[PDB]
């Protein structure tokens, strides 16, 4: 019964979901509601220091999304587009261990499970170009 990666990460964005209609609250405590008996110790430990990861570096994840989008804006995409975008970049840049195409892969699930299939494709792309451009020497191989 050990939790898997893919629910582990699927709890951070239910989070980072939950929290852009409680724009008051912290994101960490509505992750804390999220994870429960459920979840074992190791993806506990993983959610929250993803959730905190992407609050510390919200500002530099954003901005760099940015850089690759033009038709849309972050703030006009959906929130499941707009958050799978935050979360991917997170991982890709500080979840050493991690391989690019787990990454985009399993972002690109999300983005399908709660989007289209448009969706998918929108967030491979934009994740492909941010991969190739700052994937962290550790993950060339």
């Amino acid at each position: 019964m050990k939790t898997p990666r893919r629910r582990m990460r699927l709890a951070v964005f239910k989070a980072l979901f939950q929290h852009e209609f409680r724009r008051d609250e912290d994101l960490e405590q509505i992750l804390e509601e999220i994870l429960d008996e459920t979840y074992d110790k190791k993806a506990k430990e993983d959610a929250r220091r993803y959730i905190r990861g992407i609050k510390e570096n919200l500002s530099m994840i954003d901005d760099l999304i940015s850089r690759y989008l033009e038709k849309w804006s972050l703030n006009r995409l959906s929130v499941v587009d707009r958050n799978v975008l935050r979360l991917a970049t997170y991982e890709l840049l500080f979840e050493k261990d991690i391989p690019i195409e787990v990454t985009i892969d399993e972002a690109i699930e999300i983005a399908k499970r709660y989007g289209t299939e448009n969706s998918g494709k929108f967030v491979n792309g934009i994740l492909d170009r941010i991969a190739k451009e700052h994937a962290p020497k550790e993950k060339f191989e």
